């Protein structure tokens, strides 16, 4: 179907099938149990975004890999139950659809999981290249296979070049697994998001020692920032000022799957409402405190 | 009758290989992944298909894209799925599976859907004329017993040349099934159950365990890496050696594959011997590949 110019925000990244069981005990190897219950999800970082993204009111697009088959078939009807565009998914004809295993221990809150195999290729510079741009207003990227998303980084900035300022496509970036290849992700973007896991293997102790630490790696004029859960979130921009917010933490937290998803979408969504950073960084933060709360995604509204 | 009758689950087996069992609280990465239909009476159907008999299954099942999956699968392999029992309420059962690549030990975790088991009422209705042998897959205890019964009353009228061969899997330690030893030529009790009842080794399950199968029985019980054995009214154990592959790469099957090999060796006129040794021979094959192609 046809899709107005300038209209969809682009999430780039995993899309997987997370299986996960609530146990009794944790099971002995070689035997037989009964889970206390079990569920199907769609998970990965660029997929809850989408998600998110839609429930917020955005016309969304997820571009990630899948190999035809049942897995892919669960995931495609997930993400059309959650109202997002896959129409730029990467079918592959190597590898499985991602998926993975989860088990929680009843009797302790202990997670065992096995994480999904690494045969199915990621997204390429040339998958990236057949894509027409002209759609989106927005693009995001997940950062896992970095050499390869510079490339696209690069292809959007050219993109941009030949634009009116407001025909120009935002982008933001995410390094959210403390690995090296990674770092480089933060030279583009308009909009940086890292960790809390990455600002602490890199050695830092808070959000505002991480923001002073990193920004001098961010592209000139790009605002960088740092959520850090119950003691909220900051970001900093070419100013120099700091900016932050504190948590909206909910009544009782329930589940905290993707609520950072849920901030990194609310911050994306608010600024491409043209709304400040400052509003930005608070909106992210209530939407997420409001996600902590609830299971999966249903009433965050 | 002409074809061999399996009852019992069908379940979608999601399944992940690994280089080492998982610790507690620890997140590895897996080696692959795969779909396979399992449940052990279609498991067992996969097999005898496998091996050249016509067979057909009987269970439960939820209409969806499993159970599109689960019934494609069924007729690759040319088993007749006409016996199904459709059901509205519940899903299908599905399970995660580790399978550890290092020894192919598997490890279930099971989620059982409450879906309706299949009833004395549905088995009723079944064409017995078709079959030369029924498997009954040891599950709701109270309803297969009436199953049993039926299948008996049927071959009190027809001759010795035209009754139909029954056989019973007791697999879960679970005391509603121990009444399931009372029925059937051939009785198949698992390790586990030996093991939960108190028995160090085959030999002694089978000396403790026979006074409890039906008159003129020959009780089964395999023990995985040390062969199986069996009993029969003669009063002689009968051994076999396991036929292990160098390198045990997936268990997962393994038994019903023994079960299936039996059942068939026996329906095609040899010796119970013979079948035993069949059995080990075709589960050791079965556990040195992933899944059941290559078997045979
Ligand atoms: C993200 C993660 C955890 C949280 N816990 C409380 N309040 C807000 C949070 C946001
Ligand atoms: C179950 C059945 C047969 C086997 N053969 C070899 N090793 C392990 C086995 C487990």
């Amino acid at each position: 179907g046809l899709v107005p110019r300038g209209s969809q925000i682009l999430c780039v990244g995993l899309v997987v099938l997370d299986v996960i069981s609530l146990v009794d005990k944790y099971p002995k190897e070689d035997s037989e149990i009964r889970c206390l219950s079990q569920r199907w999800q769609r998970g990965g970082n660029a997929s809850n975004s989408c998600t998110v993204l839609s429930l917020l009111g955005a016309p969304c697009a997820f571009m990630g890999s899948m190999a035809p088959g049942h897995v892919a078939d669960f995931l495609v009807a997930d993400f059309r139950r959650r109202g997002v565009d896959v129409s730029q998914v990467a079918w592959q004809s190597k590898g499985d659809t991602p998926s993975s295993c989860c088990i929680i221990n009843n009797s302790n809150g202990n997670r065992t999981i096995v994480l999904h195999d690494t045969s199915l290729p990621d997204v390429s510079a040339t998958d990236f290249e057949k894509v027409d741009l002209t759609q989106f207003k927005w693009i995001h990227i997940e950062g896992r296979n970095a050499s390869e998303q510079v490339k696209m980084l690069q292809r959007i900035d050219a993109h941009n070049t030949r634009q009116p300022p407001e025909q120009k496509i935002r982008v933001s970036v995410e390094v959210e697994k403390p690995r090296e290849e990674l770092f480089q992700l933060f030279g583009y973007g308009d909009v940086v998001f890292v960790s809390k896991d990455v600002a602490k293997h890199l050695g830092f102790q808070s959000a505002e020692e991480a923001l002073r630490g990193l920004y001098g790696r961010v592209r000139k004029g790009a605002v960088l920032v740092c959520a850090w859960a119950e003691e909220g979130a900051d970001a900093l921009g070419p100013d120099g000022k700091l900016l932050h917010s504190d948590a909206f933490p909910p009544p009782r937290v329930v589940d905290t799957l993707g609520a950072g998803d849920t901030f990194n979408a609310s911050v994306i969504f608010s600024l491409s409402q043209g709304r400040s950073v400052q509003e930005a960084l608070r909106f992210g933060c209530q939407v997420a405190g409001k996600k902590c709360g609830l299971q999966g995604f249903d009433g965050i509204v």
